């Protein structure tokens, strides 16, 4: 299903960028404001992986390098990363919509 | 409460701007594609209305005037109209949250 | 501190805003109410100056705007601004604790 | 005619001072509540001119100065700015009787 | 009651300037000629003080500043303060009346 | 003896110059404001007479005339009119003092 | 330059207000009193002209009107009228400088 | 019609931008030089307003920006607001003509 | 001059915003989707500098800030980037026209 | 071909809509602001006509009806009708490309 | 030290007056011309401040005004503001020299 | 005899207050501001005496105190020293005048 929650705005530490492999999805935390970024490489599909000491997402399939808000810069990645609906449930929980995409600029501030 | 249930996508017209002046918000519905925007004027907070002739907003303040997608040019309102949350809930009702302001190019398609 | 004088009651004048920038809060006095306004912005935290000449608050990091009572009605920002405790000293001197929230319609008559 | 409509409440900002200098008077609007002041200076009879930035009401025939509520407290002013008979027509139209003098304090709650 | 009495002209000494807090206004002998001044600062309203070593009133608001005449040279303020009228009585007691204004000059000799 | 009463304001019209011989004073009234100006020449002490045509004051001793303010314009007098104090008593008729002048620009509102 | 002579005490009336175009100074004689007063308007610097009849200064641009002192009663005008400084040199001659300007109340008796 | 008197050049303070609403034409004057702008907007031909406080003019139609001088920088704006002739009058009177549109760059010195 | 030859389609990398200083335009490409975006702040008309980085436009002068639409976010900028006409020529090279501003949401896709 | 010259803008008269059957295109001129509208009915493709008595769109297929800026008010039609690309070229004759759907709001200015 | 750096041309706006309260200068910039004017008022020593409204320098202390030059008009202010040396330096920065003082005229083009 | 020079402005010190018991005056320096004041004592005319310490001027006959402006506040003494007037010769010589007195707030600034 491409809605589910991913859990309670506690769950994830200030200015960490957590990846749900199975759920094709990294969850981006500043300060108080939450992103939903989609693992895929916007170039032929491969599953880009976030290096904390870099600060970047990096394609091991053939180099393409995005900035933490999910632009391309570097590798022959054509267009940035698709950002993912994700709101607040009722119950205080965090759901996101891999259905949906969103401008890259949206944000959730919790 | 800024977090309600606005209705199916079926209760609104295809190509169709439908005020709901208790919400305080507008539906807009291109083709599949659902908006939800705020009828507060960005300049001093009166309740813009829309015009369907003229396709814009207007502010019975202090004229200012805002295209469908919400950006502003004419008046003192220095910003657009602020877009809203608008999901999809599984009962099949659309549900928007004030509280949440989305950037301009979101939509939501059905 | 969190807790710190900001004047006798004669220095504020009949309807006047006051901004006290080191102490990141606003001192309003409609007749003989005052009331304590934090300059936080509830969006991302950034200092909103009032407007003397358009009786609103603007925060100019994403252009939220906030009513003189400090209730918001354009931008991002979601709740009204922080209302803090505002009470007169023995000594006849103002007393504000940022700590300590207080409701929005809270005010301070003498 | 001292009768005249001024327009809808809807048509008035919230927090705003409106001059009618045809009319004579002025529209203002806290919160939900509307006063009509007339523009007459109490001194020698000049129109008078309300300064956003001040807030205050100012005559430029002999400096005379005025609180936002009408009481004058500089210059060659007397007594308070006059208040004005407002009701709220049935057809949501306000109605002002400029002919008929209200206490300070009155006050129409909408 | 803006009249009201002052007093004889011998509780006030000679080259002495008198501050009646209560009746908000200032009783200036100079030899024998006597003067009635406002407390008002012509400014925004704020109660200015008097400083016999600085010979000068101070407003504690926005640093309004007024000679011993009462006229302005510091601050914000637009205007001198405003001068009062002031009368002998039959029984040798002054009688102020602040709600009649009266030109910078005048003076009141026994 | 110097101070008398002079009547209600209702016995002068507006526009109007009354000559008060016995008195050797003048009322003047324009529309609501009253003046009390002394009849005395400032040449050599004859009494001067108004004139209701040419809207000025005549000396018919050495030609020297005023105007309705009392400014002195031809002739051989050096100073204006001397103008008097002048109050409304608490029984609501108007009290001249000759014994205390006032600048010219002084003016009494009913 | 700023220092210039005016001409003789007796070349100026008894009682009168002459104006100096070429120095922009106005002299002021009441009976043996001369006073020197600029004809800058204090709003935003025009020239001011003086009228005998009414016995006020007055400016073209925005209306400020000042009293013969200078004081400044009318318009836009925060500040009474600059008063210059002037001597009586020993050669019978009265010289003024206007780089040093003097209380208003300053005269100088010949 | 197109050719009329705007005043004297006493009547323009020195670095002001005046607004003949009336005449559809500003006033600008900077030191001795005066230039005659049209207010007409070259988008689509409202009346432009200037801005004190921000030194520019406005459109309020469509958001149209033009510098002091006239030249547009910001909005749908293809060319700089007209510059039309003045002529002093060998009565000292000064004359424009909105029909004679002239280059920027020419002024008029008085 | 404001009718100008930018370049072929493939001189601009897809997701590209490639900055012409010396025509003072920005020429963005989103996959297929072309934009001519102009430099000129909408506040005072300073050249705004896109950061790749944070995929937005900034103002060196006061701080406004737009998205990669041109959206003004932040900032005393009362309107968006002003978009421009941009136009595929028969001889394959993209031509803008600066004087033809259009709206925001125009886009040219080759 | 879609690229195709449709005249000068005098061959429109002002505040005239032109349709050209060969080229299925309206040619709309509003004072000097030009628009080319399709004649494509969105609903199922028929040639839609314009009736200048009524100054509306009509669809004779199934009763479609748009407004003179083509947005869609009556009949199966669920958008408004497409806007087209319009320029002036250097030989002062329209071109227009009906292969490049422009905003609704595009307007040419001459 | 008096001399310090200021910025790039391009952070200042065309046609502006900027405040450096910390290093008490203003930055003019007409057109491609700067200036450097000091704050400090030729009176007594006060920092002036520039009234954007107005478009004049004004001193708290004393009321004294300046043009937008520099030149001293009102008040007991004797000479115009200091004009400082200001030059470009080689690697693209404005550098200002508080201890060095120029001429008015002085201008720095770039 | 009462027209003498006292030195240029080199030989009084910053903050100095110098006694010229011949001349029977004081010569007060206050930054670059200076005051003539006269010795006499308000009182029977004694000539009283600057205390650098006390910053005060005694009167050792019945003991009469002034504050350093020459305001009066103990003793027997009714109204303020006497100020005088002065004036700065082309030769750069300060010249005094005792026959002229001048408002206390008399200041020379060179
Ligand atoms: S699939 Fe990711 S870089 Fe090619
Ligand atoms: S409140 Fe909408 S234009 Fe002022
Ligand atoms: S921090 Fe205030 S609007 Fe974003
Ligand atoms: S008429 Fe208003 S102050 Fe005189
Ligand atoms: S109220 Fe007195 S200076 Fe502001
Ligand atoms: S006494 Fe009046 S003119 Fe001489
Ligand atoms: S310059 Fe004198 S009132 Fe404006
Ligand atoms: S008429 Fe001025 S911008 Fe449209
Ligand atoms: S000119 Fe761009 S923010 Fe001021
Ligand atoms: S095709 Fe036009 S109404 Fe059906
Ligand atoms: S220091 Fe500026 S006027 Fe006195
Ligand atoms: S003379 Fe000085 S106290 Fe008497």
């Amino acid at each position: 299903s491409p809605r589910f929650f991913v859990g309670e705005p506690k769950q994830f530490p200030v200015g960490s960028v957590t990846t749900l492999k199975s759920r094709k999805i990294f969850v981006v935390r500043d300060a108080d404001s939450f992103k939903a970024i989609s693992v895929v490489c916007t170039h032929l599909g491969c599953a880009v992986e976030f290096s904390k000491e870099k600060n970047i997402f990096e394609c091991p399939c053939h180099g393409s390098k995005y900035y933490r808000n999910g632009v391309n810069f570097a590798g022959p990645a054509p267009r940035p990363l698709d950002h993912l609906q994700m709101i607040l449930d009722n119950n205080g929980k965090l759901a996101v919509d891999t259905s949906v995409k969103v401008p890259l600029e949206t944000e959730l501030i919790v």
